[PDB]
């Protein structure tokens, strides 16, 4: 999978990048089984100032998650992993979760490429 | 939702960030009836020159508009609010609307968290 | 389509981000049939360092393309398509294509709007 991973500059050490990084790809093999490897994490990193909610510039703590997987896991499995992420990511980024905003979208595996295969 | 909002560096001032959030939020309300605060708007800035249409390399204008939405939405509902985007990001951005690309994405609602939460 | 190309900055120069568009723009036209000026290349680059693999930090090599497509090609079809994106991506940035993954997400055509229209 890819989880691209939207960040403000500067709110994670490159210490905090891999720390959430590993929780991120920890998740994803433990709860799915695929191999460590697979799994890239992708930080954005923009300069604060660039996140509104609800229309009002917020500071530099929002960190999306945007996990792109392949279609074919549980409801149950989705929500346990997202679960997961938030929690563990959290405890990495040193972050209150109600900052951490999690969508998963899953694609057929036969039009994702990883390492230049299918 | 969260929506991921690709501009070159230098194109929007503070204050149009501002209005093309305040044009995006308010289009998702009025239109889906959610709440306000439930409406990211994340810019991702670029370098002009980062955009190539038909592999011609563009200047500063474009804005491309990525919107993640729960699924369960009618395609006349979903057509209107990218229309919408489309008008109301012109006004706010003094942008001709030949540069505002829209793609909307959506996903089960028990794969979206915000604010830490389902 | 919008094709977004995640890459370290200075992995390419200008010239190659133009042989990348121009590679993954053909691929497009030429396999699927829709016109040169609707297929926009955006490139969305951050500092080396930011991509992780089995949470191992890795330099820049790493080119992860997104493709946002129509829905409605048969899987064949965007079977052929990523492999094309795969090659053509290795001879137009000189790289060894273990570092190429391609994703495709699709969506309907009626919430998909370029250069301002549907």
């Amino acid at each position: 999978p890819v989880y691209m991973v939207y960040v403000s500059q500067d709110r994670l050490t490159p210490s905090a990048k891999h720390a959430v990084a590993k929780a991120i790809t920890d998740a994803h093999r433990g709860l799915t089984g695929t191999q460590h490897f697979l799994a890239q994490v992708n930080f954005q990193e923009q300069p604060a100032g660039n996140v509104f909610l609800g229309g009002v510039q917020q500071g530099g703590d929002t960190i999306f998650v945007h996990g792109l997987h392949r279609e074919g896991r549980s409801a149950d499995l989705k929500g346990q992993l997202a679960q997961r992420i938030v929690d563990d990511v959290s405890v990495a980024a040193e972050i209150d979760r109600k900052h951490i905003w999690v969508y998963f979208g899953e694609m057929p595996a036969q039009q994702m490429v990883e390492y230049g295969r299918f």
